[PDB]
């Protein structure tokens, strides 16, 4: 029996939606937990699903020390990580990721009716306001990044404080949707809220390009078969139907 | 420390022969984005590193005795430390090797020529005057003899009729087979972008029909393979992978 430490993150990991209290596993649904499902049949192993307690994903401090969902691994408090945990150079010194089950990037998040197009037009201006979840992946692509315009994107983001962060997603999706504001969002989340919100839309494309795995201790015996696992859903078409399940929301032009 | 052995294949704009007025002699021979991102890793690394074609020209797949061959093989056996190459990461060939986490992403797609009413790879399957196929033995051809989707099984039984000729032996075939005649080629998109920037007659039909990458390829239990993974993403999000593409696409 495993122990799975994930996050609550729509459409991955969610509370069902039920009348009396739940328990367990059976707390859960979302794409991960069909994942999981898929997961478990072919390598044939039980597992018990457990929310991170320190609702993190996994970022380093000042001190070079970890949280999360990460921090969970390397202290073997859990075998596996199952959640939209971006495949990063940081986290993937620090544990073992399997091979991605979803690619993605980061891309913007804003309301329709705009010229914006690119993520020039909004280095290059000051009125709009644009920021990202704090201490996220793309946050520190940003942070981290060495090309130009991207510098220059977080040069504004950090200023005054870092007023123009977030702490989580929703908050994000809130304030594009209340004030001039655009949120550096993964791209496959994007797609989700742009499939429920017809005001909310993508505006350009992915500027980068990564992916998401499954989280694993390093040297644990069970990376290279969740890897392996991973592409045998790929190839079958599996993963591809699981992602149409989850992401078919409510239907925008 | 010992000089690694790398085994790879000659593909454009992969691996290339160098264009001189003179012979050439050991990696010297080579250029290409896979010995840009060869010569990459190793500066991260420290490694120095011995380009070698692979004997067999073949990139590895298993025959009636499920016996393999190619860059595979060579890794399996260890007559070479790493493959660099565009190796598609496939579950047959991850149960028998080490892949480094990908360094490009592809999919699937159909290269075919442009004016065509054609647009998908279900617009290919439910009809029979077009012919269409890919390089036998390649993870194309495997994907589709694979499938149990309904749409890529009734390709699979198109393209292994009348002993395979709608198949290809290398992706040059293919490539002058959708110039001259009624043939589309399901190919890497990758590939097919490299080709539609060369032949001005040629595109890609539909969108990409699933989503894998090419991987280093090491032998199982290599302590280079996560090492490799790590240089990988570095590269990635220092721009440099993408860099990388743009110079030679
Ligand atoms: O073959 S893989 O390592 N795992 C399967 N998937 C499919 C789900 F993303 C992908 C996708 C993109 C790349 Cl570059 C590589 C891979
Ligand atoms: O983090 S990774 O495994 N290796 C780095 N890259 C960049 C190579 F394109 C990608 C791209 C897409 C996906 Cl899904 C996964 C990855
Ligand atoms: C939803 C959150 C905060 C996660 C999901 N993947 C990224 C990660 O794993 O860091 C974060 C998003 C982002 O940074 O845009
Ligand atoms: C060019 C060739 C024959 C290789 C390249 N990658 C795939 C592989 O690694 O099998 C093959 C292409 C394909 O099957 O479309
Ligand atoms: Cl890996």
């Amino acid at each position: 029996t495993l122990i799975v430490t994930t996050i609550l993150e729509e459409p991955y990991v969610m509370y069902r939606k039920s009348d009396k209290p739940l328990y367990g596993n059976d707390r859960f649904e979302g794409y991960c937990l069909d994942l999981l499902k898929e997961l478990s049949n072919i390598l044939g192993f039980l597992y018990d699903v457990k929310l991170v307690p320190d609702g993190k994903y996994g970022a380093q401090n000042d001190k070079g020390e970890w949280n999360g969902m990460v921090k969970e691994l390397i202290d073997h408090r859990a075998d596996l990580a199952v959640a939209p945990l971006t495949i990063t150079y940081v986290r993937e010194k620090v544990i073992d990721f399997s091979k991605p089950f979803m690619t993605l990037g980061i891309s913007i998040l804003y309301r329709k009716g705009t010229p914006i197009d690119s993520a020039d037009d909004l280095a290059k201006q000051t009125k709009i306001e644009y920021g990202a979840v704090r201490d996220g992946s793309t946050m520190t692509f940003f942070k981290k990044s060495k090309i130009s315009t991207y510098e220059k994107m977080w040069a504004f983001m950090s200023s005054r404080q870092q007023s123009a962060l977030v702490k989580n997603s929703d908050e994000g999706i809130q304030r594009v949707l209340t004030t001039d504001y655009a949120l550096l969002m993964e791209s496959t989340s994007i797609e989700y809220v742009t499939q429920r919100n017809c005001n909310l839309t993508q505006i350009g494309g992915l500027i980068d390009s990564k992916g998401y795995g499954v989280g694993t201790p390093i040297g644990s015996p069970y990376r290279d078969k969740i890897t392996i696992a991973i592409l045998q859903l790929q190839e079958e078409g599996k993963l591809h139907m699981m992602k149409e399940k989850w992401w078919r929301g409510n239907g925008c032009p």
